[PDB]
């Protein structure tokens, strides 16, 4: 409330992964960052990139590792002491194998739904209690392994929706934001 909020868009650096599954974090985060007109920056003490601007009279941070998605919590440690932010006011997105395909929903706290990238988070930050945008991308296929259906890009028919479903994403972020989670 006066607090600075950390919002993290996980995914994987890299041309080859930004229409996977595993990327809609970074994808909500590029949203946000444009809808601030705020632009990603390196950051030296960090390794991620950085964005900064206003949302709900709140002072916001958006970030998007540059390391590959099992070493992102340990480029989110530094970032939320850089802007001295606690665990609470920290707000990942990510991708969630338990929620159906475009379904979004909130919480902080729970399991990371064979997430290793909610993983090395919970892992870097000693607890489980931080702020999730999930948003479902439905269970894979039984002729898939999870963690390649994650980083395998969307059906055609998925595709379609993509976007839209982002922009919702965007949405409920800057709404948990303005009034999130209790």
């Amino acid at each position: 409330m006066a607090e600075p909020l950390l919002v993290v868009g996980l995914g994987n650096p890299g041309a080859n992964y930004a229409r996977t599954r595993h990327n809609l974090g970074f994808v909500v985060a590029d949203l946000l960052a444009a809808r601030l007109g705020a632009k990603f920056k390196a950051h030296k003490r960090s390794g991620a990139e950085v964005a900064t601007g206003r949302s709900a009279g709140r002072s916001l941070v958006l970030a998007k590792p540059r390391c590959y998605m099992n070493e992102s919590g340990r480029q989110i440690g530094p970032l939320a002491k850089f802007y001295s932010v606690a665990p609470a006011n920290i707000i990942v997105i990510h991708d969630d194998l338990d929620l159906e395909f475009g379904r979004i929903r909130l919480k902080i706290g729970g399991g990371e739904g064979g997430h290793n990238g909610l993983r090395s988070v919970v892992a870097a930050l000693g607890t489980k209690d931080f702020q999730r945008v999930r948003i479902g991308i439905g269970r894979p296929p039984g002729r898939k392994d999870p963690a390649a259906f994650v980083l395998e890009n969307f059906t055609p028919a998925e595709r379609a929706e993509v976007p839209t479903i982002c922009e919702q994403a965007a949405d409920a972020t800057e709404l948990l934001i303005e009034q999130g989670m209790e």
